[PDB]
This record gives structure tokens, C-alpha cells and sequence, in this order.
């Protein structure tokens, strides 16, 4: 469903381009605003997956009957596709700010090219702004229109309660796995990540397929929050015993003191030797302490409790299914499960 | 009109935050980050002069019957002025970061705070966030709802595209009076100021009076923008030939080689020689320099051609309200006007 899918998507950001700098041209005055918002956007919005922003795409043709999937639909399905995108570049151009990271998808961070600095900061308040006038452009007559408003805006702010969490939870510089608990960890994944990342995109789709229930809505959500605590356990896990060349990245969790999920189940299970090693070598640069924490985890067995996680994770997950899913076609939640596992 | 209201706004804010601290609480895992979030709330949103969010419950008083104007109405203009000044928070914290600041209304900038520093990226954003929040906790029933969402939202993307412009202008580093022109500090002006500081609170006060008039609302716009490049215009000059007693701050727009109106005015009335001083004299920091172009302003007579264009802007104004102002009262706009002039 998005390996030829991804084509048209990609396709369409061209055209969300053009519209967003066009309507603006009407004004000549801002016109070199409106060239440094077409920069920002190619340079921000393209260059990942897209994964979240097919699911609304992927989920709309499974929720729509066919008949009622004109052009116009489609159009319009491609485009909160391409919102749910924008609201991604937002969080990342100001996360890498805020954690000072130096790369992103392999390139240069936005901030961190010459020129542009914190004024990434309005940059990426620039791209939150688009979400909502893509809405109004092509939504703005739709039934789903006000939905559509109040589900990104409340998107927002759960992603950026949970970026508060996480920032309250591993201040750089206050080195404390203490804080760094399970109940602590599973708060900061379903507010940070799992509410945008997996609910947003079905939702949207939902809205525009007329099903606004407020307890259908419940029910993807508990589907899919669910589904985004596993995305990101399997991640923390990857980051380390993973393999970069599958991948496609390096594991950097411990020499960034993240509160990772190897370290909250590494906490769990830890005599106070265990911990002694872990408060010493974790959050360190040097690769030699670094692969010592590695070594704690593995002699923990850890590596083994995920894959006994995996396992459980589906088996809940698959029953969440089959008891939420309706009155959605399952194949909407079984898609993102096939993908993830 | 100001003068006693004043009282029961900032008194407001308490259960404004309540509201914003309490609906929450139901969610004890993120309780920490509600604390965070009450923090930026109470050292952002306070300690201003309220102007804007006031201006909300004035306009709003003058544009709907008295017989109207029940408890419920009005806690709801008073959240909506809040509304206004939790968006000008979020631009002040963010601008300050921008700017590097070191402090704002005499205190030290959120941002500059020992363990705050670019976190206040996200702090800037749950402001931001916060808005929409009161808006449907309060307004989710009435029928301007989504009008008052779609007016906060125009006016994040004008500030945020004017602070665009005004960041390509004076780029930090790349001293160029040349982009220093009367069209683009007019243009600047208009986007980053006069939209959210003028027109955005009469608007608001509008629509929560049901003139959703797309024409009334152009009306005001004319007269509102107006009265904002005045007050713009009138701030650049006070900031360097004003009474620092008086206005309660002082100036270094010379010193932050700001696009300001005194030098786009003495950039269009000097000679060669006149700008080759300006041109190494105007950005610098020493006082011995930063005097040196007052002195060049003041040569150039620039403190009677603001005095000429205030009188000349003054009967713009009113002209602008004797044809504008109806089916609004023109007190609405008198009261604005007398407070700026």
C-alpha cells in the first residue's frame, strides 16, 4: 500500500510548494519571506520516509468507498498527508536545536548551516503555520474542517507536553537514572511520539472519511498509542543491537543519556555493582565506556527480554485489534503492525 | 476605559492558569511537565502592560449591548485578551532567544535562566499552544469558535512571516543599510507589529460581538494596520530621543543596528559623506560612536520630520476614522488612537 503509493506523495509536494508560495506572491512586499519559507520547506519536509504522512493517505483509500474517491478527495487526502509531514519538520527543526544535535536524515541540521542559526527557531514556527493554511486552502468547506484544525492543534501541544517531559527527565548536564523509570519512560513515548505518530495520521484519515465518533476515535486511539509505545521500544532497542547497514544509522542513545528503554529494563534488573558501572559509563563519549554499558545490558539479558517483549507486544496488540478495530476495516491497523514488527 | 479594567484582567490570570494547570492533572504521569508548563506561564504572560489583551475587553464592552454582556460573556472576552497575550508571549520568548536578548521588561529573558537556556524553544510553543486550549475550553460552544481559531492563527503567520522579513533585512553580521528602505520597514511594520498588535484584538472583540463581516473587518484592518506603523514609527523615534524616566526603558537600536525608522528617514535625506558615517558608526557599541550618529540624525533635523509626521499621520488617521469606523463606534478606534498619540 506505500511502496507505489510513496510516488504520487512525493509527487504531490510540488504542487503544496507552489500553492503555499503563491498565494503570497500577491504581495510583493513579502516576497523574499515567502523564498525563505519555500527554502525552509524543501529543505525540511523532503528527505524521510514519509511514512506517517502515506498512513493518512493509505488509510483514507481503506476507509473511503471508491465512488466517493474523486480527484478533489484524493487531492485533498495527499495534502493532510503533507500536513502531518510539516508538523514533523516542525518538531525536528526545533528538537535539533534544543539537543544540539549536529545531523539529521544524514545531513546538515537546518540550524546548523551557515546563516541560519536560532533564526531556525521562527523557521520552524513558519512550518507549523503551513499545516494550517493547507487546511484552509483545501479543507476549508469540508464537514471535517474545524476537526481537522483542533486534531493537529491538539497534536502539538501533546507532542510538545511530552518534549517537556522528556526534557525534565534527561536535563543535559544532570546525569540521574533515577528519574528513569518505566512509568516515567511510557508517559514521554505516548505524549512525545505515539500520539502524532500513529494515532494523528489514522484520525485524520478518519475525520475526512466521516467518522467522527468519539469512540470510534477512542478506540483507534488505544489501538495505536499502543502501537507507538512498541515503534519506540523497538528503536531504543535497534539503536544499540542494531545493525547500521540495515538500519541505516548509528546507535547513539548512551552517549546521549537518553532515558531509553534498555536502560529503564537495565535499571530493573541491576545490583547496586550493576548501577555503580551504568552511573559511570553512561552518557560518556569514549568508545570504550560506551561498549562497557553494551556489555551490562547483554550480561542482563536484555537483548532477550525485548525479543520476549516483541512477542507479547503482538499478541496484545493483535487482540487490541481484534476488539477496537470495528467499526474500521482491521487491514487499517494491520498495515502500521506488519510495518513495525 | 483602561484605567479601572486593568484591575480585573491581570486578576483573571489566576484561573486562567488554573484551567491550564487543572485539566491536566487527570494525568498525573505528566504533572511534572504541568508544573513546567505553569512556571513559563507565570513569569511569561506577566509583567507587561496588557495593552493588547485589554484592548480585547474594552472594544468588547463598546460593540455589544449591555443587556448582553453577562458573567459568562464577559470571563469569555477576558480569555480571549488572554488569549492575545499568552500569542505575545510566545513571540517575546522565542524573539529573545532570536535576538540573544539578556533582558525583557527589565527582568532577565526566560531563555537566559540557569537551566532553561533552548528549552525555551519548547516553552515558546506550549504558549502558543496554551491559546487554542482556552479558546476551546471556553469559546468550543459559541458560533464565532472557529473564527476567533482562524484570526490567532493568520496572525502567527503574519508576525512570523514579518519576522522573517525583518530577519533577512538585518542579518547579525551583514551590516547593509542599503535594504534599509522606506518599502521594506513599511512592510516589516505591517507583518511582524501592526497585524497581531492592532488589528488581532479589536478583530477578536468583533467577532465575539458577531460582526463577522469580511467587509467590517476590512474596514477595521485600514484604520488598525494604520494606527500600528504610527506606533511603530513613534517607538523607534522615542527609543533614542526619548526621556528613558519617562518611557521607562532605554534605547540601542543604534547599538543593535535595527532597522529603525529614524535611519531609513536619514538614509533618504543624507550625502555621501553624511552615510559613510553612518555606514561605520551605526551597529557598533561604543558610546562615543552610537552618540556620534544622534548627532547626525538630529543634523539631518529627523526629530522635526517625526514631529511633521505625526501631525500628518494624526489627520490620516482620523480621515481613516470619519470613513471606516461605521457600523463600529468610532470610540472603539478613538480610544487606540488617544493611547498611541
Amino acid at each position: 500500500v506505500y511502496a507505489q503509493e510513496k510516488q504520487d506523495f512525493v509527487q504531490h509536494f510540488s504542487q503544496i510548494v507552489r500553492v503555499l508560495t503563491e498565494d503570497e506572491m500577491g504581495h510583493p512586499e513579502i516576497g523574499d519571506a515567502i523564498a525563505r519559507l519555500k527554502e525552509v520547506l524543501e529543505y525540511n519536509a523532503i528527505g524521510g520516509k514519509y511514512n506517517r504522512g502515506l498512513t493518512v493517505v493509505v488509510a483514507f483509500r481503506e476507509l473511503v468507498e471508491p465512488r466517493k474517491q474523486d480527484a478533489d478527495s484524493l487531492q485533498r487526502a495527499w495534502t493532510v498527508g503533507w500536513c502531518v509531514e510539516l508538523l514533523q519538520a516542525f518538531f525536528l527543526v526545533a528538537d535539533d536545536i534544543m539537543d544540539s544535535s549536529l545531523t539529521r536524515r544524514g545531513q546538515i541540521c537546518w540550524y546548523q548551516k551557515p546563516g541560519v542559526g536560532l533564526d531556525a527557531i521562527n523557521d520552524a514556527n513558519l512550518l507549523e503555520a503551513c499545516i494550517y493554511r493547507l487546511l484552509k486552502l483545501y479543507c476549508r468547506e469540508q464537514p471535517y474542517y474545524l476537526n481537522l484544525i483542533e486534531l493537529f492543534l491538539q497534536s502539538s501541544y501533546q507532542t510538545e507536553i511530552g518534549q517537556t517531559l522528556d526534557l525534565l527527565t534527561a536535563p543535559q548536564g544532570n546525569v540521574d537514572l533515577v528519574r528513569f523509570t518505566e512509568k516515567r519512560y511510557k508517559s514521554i513515548v505516548k505524549y512525545k511520539t505515539a500520539f502524532y505518530s500513529f494515532y494523528l495520521p489514522i484520525a485524520a484519515a478518519m475525520y475526512m472519511a466521516g467518522i467522527d465518533g468519539e469512540k470510534e476515535h477512542a478506540n483507534a486511539k488505544k489501538i495505536l498509542l499502543e502501537m507507538g509505545e512498541f515503534f519506540q521500544i523497538q528503536d531504543d532497542y535497534l539503536d544499540l543491537f542494531g545493525d547500521p547497514s540495515v538500519t541505516g544509522k548509528i546507535g547513539t542513545d548512551i552517549q546521549d543519556n537518553k532515558c531509553s528503554w534498555l536502560v529503564v529494563q537495565c535499571l530493573q534488573r541491576a545490583t547496586p555493582e550493576q548501577y555503580q558501572i551504568l552511573k559511570e559509563n553512561y552518557g560518556q563519549k569514549e568508545a570504550e565506556k560506551v561498549a562497557r554499558v553494551k556489555a551490562l545490558y547483554e550480561e542482563l539479558d536484555l537483548p532477550a527480554v525485548f525479543l520476549q517483549y516483541e512477542e507479547d507486544s503482538y499478541s496484545h496488540i493483535m487482540a487490541l485489534i481484534e476488539q477496537y478495530a470495528a467499526p474500521l476495516p482491521p487491514a487499517v491497523f494491520l498495515g502500521l503492525a506488519r510495518k513495525i514488527y
